[PDB]
């Protein structure tokens, strides 16, 4: 419950985020996600908005995360990020929000517990 | 309102911790309180149950502590924690669950920025 309610944080930021800053987020996690898989090519997985912003912003993308090819997948329900996985579909990587949120919950259970026993 | 909520979380996992866990808790903040104020003699707020633990505990609490004087002052409406202040009251010291989360608040944007941003 903890991490659906960080998550209407997170969502309440969404609200005003500027196209510029959400890209900056777009590129973060999916750089992150290809270093993982070491490879050339992949598919990528969001919602609608950010799979547009990606097909719209190919160029900005290539040049700052080198040499890469990246193809549209599936929309998926997701307040943002990422999914990518290899080409054949091997391999996948999971950096929707709701998936980081959750990997990170530990970090939250290190908050309450210095609030708790300092 | 993320504070509120994370905070929900904390009395969720006050919900069931035994007296002793949660007399670690009142041990910690009294001391980093009385640490700050650098005195002897302290009066401590908090809820019903928390000053009764204090009062029922004192022996151990000036063990741990070293030697201060501590009375207890009027209970006041938290979820737990302690609020301790000289004993002219001149200067006070707000360690309840609700002020420290508020402080700690920071830490919960560290860990969103990391979820967005990488």
């Amino acid at each position: 419950e903890i991490i659906s309610s960080v998550l209407e944080e997170v969502k309440r930021r969404l609200e005003t985020m500027s196209e510029d800053e959400y890209f900056e987020s777009v590129k973060a996690l999916l750089k992150e996600a290809i270093k993982e898989l070491n490879e050339k090519k992949v598919r990528v997985m969001s919602n609608e908005k950010t799979l547009g912003l990606i097909a719209s912003r190919i160029e900005e993308i290539k040049s700052e995360l080198g040499d890469v090819s990246i193809e549209l997948g599936e929309t998926v329900d997701t307040m943002g990020g990422v999914i990518v996985e290899t080409e054949d579909g091997r391999i996948r990587i999971d950096n929707t929000f709701e998936a980081r949120m959750e990997r990170f919950e530990g970090e939250i259970r290190s908050t309450i517990a210095k609030v708790l026993f300092g």
